[PDB]
């Protein structure tokens, strides 16, 4: 009848929470973490219609490797986070480790609307 979900990993100081807010108002059921990690494993078991990922940490990150984030996520949208350099991100996460981003502090509507355009990204 309804489907759609919404992940987001961060740990900024509150951004998840209003990240949360306007991913959940922008599909249906969302949820939040801390670094990622478990999620990571919980990825290759449930798997919304979309993700984010800001941090910077080993284990899991992002981009990272490039091989466990396939199957984890090999089309599935888990966009990025991380300003400064990115040459990794800026390609890796261009089409493999999320073909989206969200460089910068970015906005509300250009972060929910940046996971709209992920999710029918899935539909040619």
């Amino acid at each position: 009848m309804q489907r759609g979900i919404v992940w987001v990993v961060d740990d900024d100081s509150s951004i998840r929470w209003v990240l949360e807010r306007a991913l959940a108002g922008a599909g249906l059921t969302c949820t939040t973490f801390e670094n990622g990690n478990e999620v990571l494993a919980a990825l290759a078991s449930k798997t919304p219609d979309v993700l984010l990922s800001d941090i910077r940490m080993p284990g899991m990150d992002g981009l990272a490797l490039l091989k466990q984030i396939k199957q984890r996520h090999p089309m599935l949208p888990v966009i990025i986070m991380t300003a400064h350099s990115d040459l990794d991100a800026a390609v890796s996460a261009y089409q493999q480790g999320a073909f989206d981003y969200l460089p910068k502090p970015f906005d509300i509507d250009e972060a929910v609307a940046l996971v709209e355009r992920a999710i029918s990204h899935y539909q040619e």
